[PDB]
């Protein structure tokens, strides 16, 4: 782009080399937020006074010859992550004054690498939407078109990255809440392998309960290099690095259709263009496989588990809740689906497919997804069916990258979803980096 910002790694290098100080990096980011966040409303919790103190402490370490991978790099994090001294509300008015007393694990890891947290980014109520709007902070608007959703639930994070306010962010994903905002705002987002990164401190307000199923946390940035560094900083253990040097020989499964939902022409064309660029770089592309799992059964099973997980096994009055024994059977079903993808990835290195079937939708005041619809090539389509596109990685557990491809006819970003086998998170990042090179 013509107007650019330093990446997270470039900022740390500029501080380590002495071309700028950590306090200057912090003050520059504070200025971008105050200058740009007016019409976007992404950074809704601000901690600028304590951040400047941390930036000064970072410059103290720099002078003492200390070097850390993110030393002095300013960032924000999704509001649902605990930071000691800041509220964690999940957009609930009842929890607006719930102040965390300890940093979450991800925050602690990033701080130990030297990062400076300026504040936290906006979310929908209960993290339960592909928008970012709540009565505590208001609505986040897509920086590419203020009339469209920024995505959710990590939508404030993606908007702050798209507007260049900070180079690094971190979100959570149970129904696409990392991939979808990255796609709506045209930035990079890694849905990580299930259980690869600790959710400690991503607590429902006033509890120490984090989701034990489907949900993952993962980095968001504007470069694949920043994603890989942030992944290595926050992983439970160091994950296998990628040995993929180029696209020659890579085996890609290209999917632009789903038995339970649809993609529009611009999205289909964009995902196809990415596969063709890899084919021109020596990769092999298939458009079907007998080992592809039953995507229709997958979305139905994923949805039943998702609803149970979201309700904590509570049923509406009158109806009978799912029994614990039935829950154990559901996990067996999921494990069986995970192994089906294992077999698929014996033949393929990656699946290429849409993140969602269309670009960022107009702001919706309808809280019930069953009462929402979407425009696909001027045609009306069901909203909730779009869950099919993100269900594979969430239910199967695979890592999935959301990376910029381009924009549609209205300038709204379109991202590609790159799905690789469990624990190959660095492959997903690396393939995305190679795809971006192949497109330029």
């Amino acid at each position: 782009g013509a107007m650019s910002e330093l990446s997270a790694i470039e900022t740390a290098a500029a501080i380590a080399g002495g071309s700028m100080t950590a306090l200057e990096a912090c003050d520059a980011a504070i200025a971008r937020i105050e200058q740009r966040d007016g019409p976007i409303n992404a950074v809704v919790v601000r901690d600028f006074d304590r951040a400047r103190d941390a930036a000064k402490a970072a410059d103290a370490e720099i002078a003492a010859a200390v070097r850390k991978p993110l030393l002095g790099v300013p960032m924000t994090i999704k509001e649902s992550f605990d930071i000691a001294g800041l509220p964690t509300s999940w957009g609930f008015a009842e929890h607006a004054d719930h102040i965390a007393t300890a940093d979450s694990l991800v925050v602690s890891r990033l701080k130990a690498a030297g990062a400076v947290f300026l504040g936290k980014s906006n979310i929908p109520v209960g993290l339960a939407d592909w928008q970012s709007v709540n009565p505590n902070y208001g609505r986040t608007n897509n920086p590419h078109d203020h009339s469209r959703s920024a995505g959710g639930s990590s939508g404030g994070a993606a908007a702050a990255l798209a507007a260049g306010m900070v180079p690094l962010e971190y979100g959570s994903d149970i129904g696409g809440s990392i991939r979808v905002p990255a796609h709506f705002c045209g930035v990079w987002g890694l849905k990580t392998t299930f259980d690869a990164v600790s959710l400690e401190g991503h607590y429902f307000p006033r509890t120490d309960s984090a989701k034990a199923d489907l949900s993952v946390v993962g980095p968001m940035a504007r470069t694949p290099a920043d994603l890989a560094l942030a992944l290595d900083i926050t992983s439970k253990v160091p994950l296998p690095q990628s040995r993929i040097a180029n696209l020659s020989g890579l085996r890609i499964l290209l999917l632009t259709a789903h038995p339970e939902t649809v993609a529009d022409s611009a999205t289909i064309s964009a995902v196809e263009r990415a596969a063709a660029a890899c084919e021109a770089s020596g990769a092999t592309v298939a458009t079907s496989s007998p080992d592809l799992p039953d995507l229709s059964a997958l979305v139905a099973d994923y949805t039943r588990m998702l609803l149970v997980v979201l309700a904590r096994g509570l049923a509406p009055e009158g109806t009978e809740p799912v029994s614990l024994n039935a829950w154990y059977a559901m996990l067996d079903d999921q494990a069986r689906m995970m192994r089906a993808f294992d077999r698929l990835f014996e033949s393929f290195d990656a699946i290429f497919c849409p993140v969602l079937g269309t670009t960022a939708f107009a702001h919706s005041d309808e809280p019930d997804w069953a009462k929402r619809s979407l425009s696909i090539d001027g045609g009306i389509a069901p909203f909730a069916a779009q869950l099919g596109w993100i269900s594979m990685a969430t239910y199967g557990g695979m890592p999935a990258l959301s990376m910029p491809l381009g924009a549609d006819g209205n300038g709204l970003p379109i991202n590609l979803q790159i799905i690789t086998r469990n624990w190959s998170d660095h492959d997903a990042i690396r393939i995305g980096a190679l795809v971006a090179e192949a497109l330029d």
